């Protein structure tokens, strides 16, 4: 499913994305813009390492999710990679909690740094009234 702006923050902050760890909904927003363009069946191989970048937050498979087909993976989610590619993104968002406990929060996504760290990012909230 390709989510339409407003329509993906109504959603994000009814699942307490809004201020998650200290994370803006517009930041979620930003990150979700640019790694799949709100689409979660968004996918990305990495052929230096075997993984896969999953749905609209480009969860790899070789740390959060499980594929089955990533060498030396880890399912830090506990949860199979399709569950990340489904129309309801309950599961992408715990599992984008979850990346986001770590030390390096939302910085663990190069897209992020590049394109919405330091930026203004208000651009993608205002007019849903979130």
């Amino acid at each position: 499913k390709v989510f339409e702006r407003c329509e993906l923050a109504r959603t994000l902050k009814r699942l307490g994305m809004d201020g998650y760890r200290g994370i803006s909904l517009a930041n979620w927003m930003c990150l979700a813009k640019w790694e799949s363009g709100y689409n979660t069946r968004a996918t990305n191989y990495n052929a230096g390492d075997r993984s896969t970048d999953y749905g609209i937050f480009q969860i790899n498979s070789r740390y959060w999710c499980n594929d089955g087909k990533t060498p030396g993976a880890v399912n830090a989610c506990h949860l199979s990679c399709a569950a990340l590619l489904q129309d309801n993104i309950a599961d992408a968002v715990a599992c984008a909690k979850r990346v986001v406990r770590d030390p390096q929060g939302i910085r663990a996504w190069v897209a992020w740094r590049n394109r919405c760290q330091n930026r203004d990012v208000r651009q993608y909230v205002q007019g849903c009234g979130v």
